[PDB]
């Protein structure tokens, strides 16, 4: 069929995180910045979630996009927000390890009750 994203996306702006949770139907965002050390630790984590799961993965640097960060009440780095259908429904904080991102992931993009 068609080619799946299964890298992580750099997303600047609203209309650009906009068209990832659109196109796609669950979307994990990490927001991060380059200057932590547990943000980089996420790189080859959320890298291996776009290659090994259905979400899409997206990737914002909230030094470039404050109020896009303040818009979904991220409020310090790291930061994961999931998307089902465009619709925020999890955030979590801090370092999250790979098994439990990829277990929060297939809660939804698997039927579950």
């Amino acid at each position: 069929g068609t080619a799946s994203p299964d890298e992580p996306l750099y997303v600047q702006g609203q209309t650009e995180l906009d068209d990832v949770t659109s196109d796609n139907d669950v979307v994990l965002a990490d927001f991060y910045a380059d200057w932590c050390g547990p943000c980089q630790m996420l790189e080859p984590v959320v890298e291996t979630l776009a290659e090994q799961t259905d979400a899409a993965v997206a990737k914002i640097d909230v030094d470039e996009n404050q109020a896009l960060a303040s818009a979904y009440g991220v409020r310090g780095v790291p930061t994961l927000v999931l998307f089902a259908d465009g619709e925020q429904v999890e955030e979590v904080v801090g370092l999250q390890d790979e098994d439990a991102l990829k277990d929060l992931i297939e809660s939804y993009t698997e039927l579950v009750p």
